[PDB]
């Protein structure tokens, strides 16, 4: 798989972006300490996840991209650029981290959680946003496509913390309210927080290296991707219940930490006014004997059900937009990212 | 005064910065309630300091400019570029309040320590750092320093996150080691965490605007900038503890909080071996007895004599730089502001 061959190569490359990021200090010896810290945030934060959206931008470029193209240094920019997509969802995650009071990260203790960080990890979650621009410089500079990816990782850091500050304001950190879990929020919170960052981002990326910098292939692409990214995050929150921990790697969370979830979308739009009360009630509570509760609920209203025909309907109508706004680039580009997200 | 007057019209465009950044909920009004929060956000947090880094750009870019050149739009751009810094410092001045447990800035209550916000602040500092280059795009786009101003925001905010993981690890919290507390390493984390975006930063701007982009005349403006960086500190850790509170506007704080203050590197520079205890011991500690100990120390050392000493040196030294960098620029762009810094 275009994946698994390349991860390898993706992942080898970080060795240099670390040994690249770590040489102003060559310079000004000043500052060692500050980038010595620097290298144990990248190490850590950056090292240890799937790495998919970073090796969609290197897949995307060298589908979009005429394989003679393709020299040393085109390749060298596609993996950096792909490792910018990788260290601006480090800075999200090690934020993101530190305001849920989450204690793992890919069942690893959270940055901010090791001892001697703690809130210091702000600071170092920035310092993960300043890499992106570091290697964008460092090595795109020069390249006529370097202030559209300025621009573009910059948009994509903005659509992110305004998804961001939008959960935020809808799950509030003890707050037991249903009322503005409403679907078009739910829809809303996904574009932000997830869609554009995880789908718009690095196929986008990808694009702008190949030249193709056009709004309406952009438009084009983000209509198919953002509609790509809406179904990930759902079938995330499908899995996060019902799916097997064996094969997921993970164990459900959701309703233990009042999460504006698909499924309560689902179940507060198809729910008695009993029923409401019995959500009201169970939701947001640590205890075994709640979550059940739940979870029985969810069953009851039949949603992996609603979840499996949404499914259908889905990939139905990504099929579609990929059909109607692929062209003029290759399908394959979309095709492929489908293939990886359903099932 | 130049400072003084334009103070009105920069903190009146304000009114605009904001209706401008809070446009892009009339094509999206799903993410309305976001935005109402990022209004909150800038009202709190880039209202109520002082104005005079923003000011800088606006005061700098009249002098640097033909008269004829500074036309409606020009300025308008000014006043913008001159609230990007601003909204610069609000975010880390959110972020630095968080990270080092803080209760007040300028006399109010910090951000994060407002009910309802808390660590919601660190996306709330990640949300004015988007400002910056929202405003940038919103007037820039077209200008042909465009990209050298997004640079330059980008170089500042890198510069500022290494000066503060400098600080960090100087000054951790709870851990009294004056070993770290070089003149080397207080030099390094002032050049860093302020002097670049407080002075080079705000002229840099102005000069970028100006048309004036070349290396030379930015490597001698930072010359001149960076020192002038160095006093402003230098001199606002010999107030902390040695300036009288009603001109000055607040009270020491300093050595209760462990701080690599300019005082203690002097104290611990000219310390007998019994005299580097005496402080081992009195520093870091919030007790008035202890804080009164310290200061009688600093008072026994003839520091207010060495720091008068140095302001003297100092300002000798930047009239020498003036001398040296100032050309072809206008030498009263620096004068202006060593006025301003100087007593
Ligand atoms: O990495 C992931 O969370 C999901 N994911 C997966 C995935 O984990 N599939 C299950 P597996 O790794 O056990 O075989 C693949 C793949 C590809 C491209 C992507 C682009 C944006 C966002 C996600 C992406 C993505
Ligand atoms: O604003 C400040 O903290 C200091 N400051 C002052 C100042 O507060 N002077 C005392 P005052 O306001 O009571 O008369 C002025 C002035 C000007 C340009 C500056 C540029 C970068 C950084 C600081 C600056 C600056």
């Amino acid at each position: 798989d275009v994946y698994a061959q390349e991860k390898q190569d993706f992942v080898q490359h970080f060795s240099q972006i670390v040994r690249v990021l770590t040489e102003d200090e060559m310079g000004h010896p000043e500052i060692g300490d500050a980038i010595a810290r620097l290298k144990e945030v990248l190490e850590y934060n950056a090292i240890g996840g799937k790495y998919n959206r970073g090796l969609t931008v290197v897949v995307a470029f060298r589908e979009l991209v005429e394989p003679r193209k393709q020299d040393a240094d085109s390749l060298q920019r596609a993996w950096t650029v792909g490792w910018c997509v990788e260290l601006l969802q480090a800075f999200f995650l090690v934020a993101d981290d530190i305001m849920d009071s989450s204690l793992t990260r890919r069942g690893q203790i959270c940055w901010y959680q090791k001892p001697g960080v703690g809130l210091d990890a702000i600071n170092d979650a920035n310092l993960l946003e300043a890499c992106i621009y570091r290697l964008l410089k460092l090595y795109c500079r020069e390249q006529p496509y370097y202030l559209n990816l300025i621009e573009l990782f910059l948009q994509s850091s903005y659509q992110t913390e305004i998804g961001q500050t939008l959960d935020l304001l809808t799950a509030p950190q003890g707050n037991v309210d249903l009322v503005r879990f409403t679907e078009k929020r739910y829809k809303s919170i996904v574009k932000y927080k997830t869609a554009f960052y995880s789908f718009y981002l690095p196929i986008a990326a990808a694009m702008y290296m190949a030249g193709i910098d056009g709004e309406k292939e952009h438009a084009n692409a983000k209509k198919i991707l953002l509609e790509m990214g809406e179904f990930f995050q759902i079938q995330d929150d499908y899995l996060d219940l019902f799916g097997d921990p064996s094969v997921t790697g993970k164990i459900g969370t959701d309703i233990q930490d009042n999460k504006c979830s698909w499924l309560v979308v689902q179940c507060l739009q198809r729910a008695t006014p009993e029923q409401y009360q019995i959500l009201k009630e169970n939701y947001g509570q640590k205890e075994a004997e709640k979550v059940a509760r739940v979870k029985a609920l969810y069953e009851e209203l039949d949603l992996p059900a609603v979840f499996l025909q949404y499914e259908e309907d889905s990939y139905s109508h990504i099929m579609a937009l990929i059909e109607q706004y692929a062209a003029p680039l290759p399908p394959a580009v979309f095709l492929g990212l489908a293939r990886k997200i359903y099932k």
